[PDB]
């Protein structure tokens, strides 16, 4: 369910910028582990909340989903980015 | 005002899952005075904020109203719930 | 994630016939911890896996949702209806 | 009862395939005594039952009710079809 | 037709999850030949049976297709599913 | 499958004007065994194939499903129509 | 872009209560230099931050734009405010 | 064209009380050669104008189709019905 | 039903130029006895059929109904334009 | 009350077919004393009691309001309509 | 009128339940001559009469149209449902 | 099935103004036994047939349900509140 | 008639935020006989015209009714609360 | 304007019960002078007073218009009423 | 709120004929703080007060709002209009 269900909240809210993992907006910063390492903040700390929280917050031409998802839905989504990128998209 | 205009914003905003004060979702966590002491952090210290600050941020299953309500759209329907959980809904 | 997706599951597809756990076809048969523990088979024994079970298989009146639902989301959703008739919905 | 709500359950998920009582994609395997008998698993033994069971697990083109028919739902259709083939349709 | 109807079947009710035979929900778990027999029981021993024996039940997250497809479409599909495999996608 | 799978054919594409084996558009050219033998050009010879010759070129009101249909399409549609002439629909 | 498009962004979301750089809500805290160097935290030090800080969070009967807007968004649209604040609206 | 145009006329505007050629305003005067024989007026000296000229007219509470229809549609409708009724529906 | 039906048909298709009775076009040819027996053509004969007449085939400005009402709804308006012009709107 | 509320019953629900006390439907069975003396079974014994029986069990055209109005209502309406028609609408 | 305007009466209060005479909730009561013959009380002495009294009543899970209907709909729908079941639905 | 059907009944009909066993409109008229037995005509003789009685001829502000209700239904449903007032709701 | 009268007038103007005599926008000002009297101004000298006064004027977040009720429907309405207050809602 | 005003604010807002001077709800309270005399206190001593009086504070059945107009309006139609009934009606 | 939520009360009911603080009827009797000053009646001695009685009671061709708004809306409301009118809209 947890990973489970992000697959649900992602179609639903990030697939439309990150169809099959890819970045549509700014090309080089996609969700393959390659680049998450290299850009996001605290990723091979706690890869989940890393991604939680960019989610959370969004960051440049990103937008934060603070309001719009639930803390769970959130968890649930990044989740699901975690175990997808492991095992490239 | 305050607490009268909390009351607008918790049909349009909260009634969905807290209708009657009770909690569609997750079962036992009500708005009752019992329940609000049990389990919101900090709600003895200062009832309104502790309520404000859940409402502002979410919680697990509980999305946040921060992009989507004003500040003191926030005050006012924390203020409304403490009030309403006071008497017993 | 559990008890809160099972909320989702029971709204899109029991609170047809169990709107706040009622039983709007055969009356006397409700979803509250007395009638659940009085009527269904098991109750007692396993809450969950009994109302799983009914869920899964039907009975009389009520269809059963096998190919509707997946396993998970019937776990959630008798997890739901357990959880919510122990407060008493 | 048994066999008049049979008659209901078949009108609303048999008589798409099985109006009148024959068989409109596989033609020769129809719901008369005659092909009952011929081509039913266990038909000379126990009419009901050997119908219930097909109806339960389903057979090449033809889907089961496993979910979606609740066991009595079952039994009241097969019991309804051996009546209306003893009578010829 | 066993292969060739699978096909309809596959991109009608599976593609959703399994475009190009992976698994957007859980990751990991496959249509690869490598991942089929890693995870799925009894694959070495009857692969189409196997597939088919899941496709009918569900799994997890997987819903099963008992009552939507006939046993037939589920021959086929499965059988489409094993061919495709041994290929590669 | 073949007979099995031209009635899911025959009911996506067929029904509309022959629904029972008759003819909506031109009354007395039937799918009846009598009718199709008075009518379709080399009935007789090879059944089957005289069915499926006129399926895939149509013939004055009737269009034809050469492009529509894949050919297999065209063979198992055939198929049933002639199984199914054979017992009266 | 920065600048520029902090015009689209200010027309769609902000000129609904600042039209012109007035204040439509509360009259005396207007977007003009003088009343944004009076009321706005931390505007002599940052500008831009300042009021981007103020988008972002909300404030009073304004509702914050967290969720709505990308952070890039919002630093343009802060961007804007101060550019046209500087010339006078 | 003529018969079978009047089928395209005939299921836009006569099928929906004339389904099957039977009358589910008026159940005894069908479309059946043995009523039409014994209610229409002139149907045994010119069966399509007979027919033609109700449809223009239309009769108690069968509506006529003058403005609705061009003189042609209604003579190829006629023409259907008549074919339709020889055949027997 | 006659008259009382034809009250039905009036307010639907009449009333729109004949509210109350009068006429919001030509204003002196009106419903009434008085006018009615002054301009319809056969009024003094038989009033319904004359009324009846002039509904189906139009007159001027007034347009006929002749397509858009079944012969029975003509006879059933007309006679209730006489009831009600008799007794005096 | 009895007549004033009397006046409620009747613009919500006898108005449609009686405003001005008039009768849309059967022109010459209005509301007036002429007329309720004429027609209306025992109105010269008992005015109120004969209209209030009408009016729960309706008469031809007429649907009677048994079910729709609480016996109130009607004594209440029927009150009305009496006192109206002694002074003459 | 009679007839033809019970018909209007059925599609809109019968249809419902009764669709092609049929029977959706008790299977076997339908409006079948057969069968309103051996169920209906009084249906051989007086055929609309009895009908209409049913519709007026109710019955079991039938409900009684009673307030709905005027007399005269109840007759007309009667006779209709009486007339129709002499031909055959 | 009698007061468990009533039940039914009883909630679709009733609970809008007798939820509980109270009455809304008028205060001291509820469906307490001690009530029943002060102001029901003939409660001390025949329990059901009063209350039945009450249900379909209304009374005052309580409308009856004679068209509505079958005899049948008014009947359990009188036996619920009969059975339901002695035990004290 | 005045109590019962008040019962709708109640619902349809009250009962938004007085359902079940609670207080919806002010927690503590229901109207239970307790509160009545507690915040009410003149209640123990007069009942009714104390709360026809307030309903007629309104006060604080409550509107008055001044000029979209008759006095008569706030004398009404007013009766009505008293007496479900005096047995207790 | 006086008169000529008031005349504009009595269609909109009194001819609804007092067309013609009449008066639709209570019969007998008209706005004859005759009927003004016997009625409305204070008649003889200020008749526009008198009225004025009336329309600001309503009267049982009749509503008040305090807040709906604007004591002008109120004057000014009072001051019709009163010419219009010195004239007649 | 006071001054914010009048803001949206001004929207919702001011706006219409001062959109803007203008006066779309009466040109010269606007919004301003010198019009406010020159024709309204205690303006410069409470001018909320002031207001707030003008929006109670209306004039002339303005309507009151006693019954539409709740003396918490009209104050509200009339604290926006002193605030906005200060400052110069
Ligand atoms: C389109 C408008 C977007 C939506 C919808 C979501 N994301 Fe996004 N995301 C987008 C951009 C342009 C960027 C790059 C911003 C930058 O300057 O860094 C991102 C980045 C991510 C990342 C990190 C990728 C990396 O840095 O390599 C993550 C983990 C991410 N986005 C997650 C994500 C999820 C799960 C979303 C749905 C809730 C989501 N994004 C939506 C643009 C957009
Ligand atoms: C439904 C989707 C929700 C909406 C809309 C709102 N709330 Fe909620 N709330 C919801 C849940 C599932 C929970 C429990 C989450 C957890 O794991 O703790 C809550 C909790 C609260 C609480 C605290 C109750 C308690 O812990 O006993 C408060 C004070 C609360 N919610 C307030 C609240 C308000 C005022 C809302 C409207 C703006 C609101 N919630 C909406 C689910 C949902
Ligand atoms: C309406 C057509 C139904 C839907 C949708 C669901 N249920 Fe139901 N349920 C229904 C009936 C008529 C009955 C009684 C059948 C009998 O003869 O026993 C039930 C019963 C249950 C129960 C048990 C209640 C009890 O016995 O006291 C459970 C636990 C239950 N239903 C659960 C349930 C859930 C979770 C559903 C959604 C997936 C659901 N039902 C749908 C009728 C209907
Ligand atoms: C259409 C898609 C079907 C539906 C709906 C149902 N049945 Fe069916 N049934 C269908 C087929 C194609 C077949 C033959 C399959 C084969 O290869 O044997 C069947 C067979 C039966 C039989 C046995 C008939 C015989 O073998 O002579 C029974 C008893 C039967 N079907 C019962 C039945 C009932 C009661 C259904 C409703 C719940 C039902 N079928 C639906 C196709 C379809
Ligand atoms: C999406 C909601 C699904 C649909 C539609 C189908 N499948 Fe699926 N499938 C899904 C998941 C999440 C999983 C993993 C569940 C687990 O916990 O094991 C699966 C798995 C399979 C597998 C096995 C893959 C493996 O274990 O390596 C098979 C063979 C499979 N699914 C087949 C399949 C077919 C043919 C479907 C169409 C009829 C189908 N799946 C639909 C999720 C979903
Ligand atoms: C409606 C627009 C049609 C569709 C869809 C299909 N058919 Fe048809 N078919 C139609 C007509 C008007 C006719 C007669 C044309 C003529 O002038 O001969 C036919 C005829 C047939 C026949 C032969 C019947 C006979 O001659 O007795 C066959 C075998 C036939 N049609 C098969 C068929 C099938 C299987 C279709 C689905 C793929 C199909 N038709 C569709 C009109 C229409
Ligand atoms: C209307 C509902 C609003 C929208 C849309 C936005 N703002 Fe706003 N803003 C509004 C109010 C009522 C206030 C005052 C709140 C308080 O109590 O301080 C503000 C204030 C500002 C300010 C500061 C002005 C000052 O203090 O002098 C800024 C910089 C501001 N608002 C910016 C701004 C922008 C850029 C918006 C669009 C994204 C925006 N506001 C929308 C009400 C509303
Ligand atoms: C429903 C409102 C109708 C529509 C649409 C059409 N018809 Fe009809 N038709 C209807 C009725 C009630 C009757 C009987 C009227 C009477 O009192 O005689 C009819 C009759 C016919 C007939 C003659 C049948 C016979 O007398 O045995 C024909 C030939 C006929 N209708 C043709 C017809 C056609 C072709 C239509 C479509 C253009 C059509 N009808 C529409 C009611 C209705
Ligand atoms: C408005 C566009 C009309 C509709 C709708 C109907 N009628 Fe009419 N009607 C209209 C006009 C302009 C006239 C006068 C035409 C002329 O030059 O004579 C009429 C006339 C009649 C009459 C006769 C009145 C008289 O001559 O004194 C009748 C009996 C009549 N109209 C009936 C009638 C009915 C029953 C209608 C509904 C089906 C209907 N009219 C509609 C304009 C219009
Ligand atoms: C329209 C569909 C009607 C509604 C609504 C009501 N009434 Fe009616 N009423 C109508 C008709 C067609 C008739 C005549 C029926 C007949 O054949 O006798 C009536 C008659 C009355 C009468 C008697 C008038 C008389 O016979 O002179 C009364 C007293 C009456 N109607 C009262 C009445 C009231 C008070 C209604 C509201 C609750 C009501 N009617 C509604 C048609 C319709
Ligand atoms: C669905 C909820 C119904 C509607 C709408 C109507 N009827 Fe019905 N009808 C229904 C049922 C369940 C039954 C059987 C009740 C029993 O226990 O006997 C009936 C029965 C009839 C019958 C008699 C049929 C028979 O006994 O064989 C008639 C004549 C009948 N219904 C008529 C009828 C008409 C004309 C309706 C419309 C006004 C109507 N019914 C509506 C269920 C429902
Ligand atoms: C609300 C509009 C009502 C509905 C729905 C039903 N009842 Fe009622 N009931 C109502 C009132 C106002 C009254 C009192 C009327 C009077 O002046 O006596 C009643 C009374 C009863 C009673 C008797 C209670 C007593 O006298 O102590 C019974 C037995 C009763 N009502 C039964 C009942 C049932 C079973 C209903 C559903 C079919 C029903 N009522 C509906 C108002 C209303
Ligand atoms: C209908 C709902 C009403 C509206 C709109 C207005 N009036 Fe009325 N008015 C109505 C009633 C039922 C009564 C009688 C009430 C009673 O018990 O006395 C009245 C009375 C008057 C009168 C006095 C008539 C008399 O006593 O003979 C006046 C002068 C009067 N009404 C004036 C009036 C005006 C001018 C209105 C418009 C602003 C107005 N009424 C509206 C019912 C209704
Ligand atoms: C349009 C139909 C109006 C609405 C809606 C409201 N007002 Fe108005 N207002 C209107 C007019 C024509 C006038 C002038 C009337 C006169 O003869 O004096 C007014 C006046 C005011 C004023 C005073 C302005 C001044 O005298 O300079 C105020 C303070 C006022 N209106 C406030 C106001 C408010 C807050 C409203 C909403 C609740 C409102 N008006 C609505 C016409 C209309």
């Amino acid at each position: 369910g947890d990973v489970a269900a992000g697959a649900s909240v992602f179609s639903a809210n990030c697939a439309a910028c990150h169809m099959g993992g890819r970045n549509v907006i700014v090309a080089n910063k996609t969700l393959s582990k390659s680049d998450l390492a290299k850009y996001l903040k605290g990723f091979d700390d706690d890869a989940v909340a890393a991604v939680a929280y960019q989610v959370t917050n969004g960051k440049n031409a990103m937008p934060g989903f603070n309001g719009r998802l639930s803390p769970k839905q959130i968890e649930d989504v990044a989740a699901y980015v975690v175990d997808q990128a492991e095992k490239g998209w």
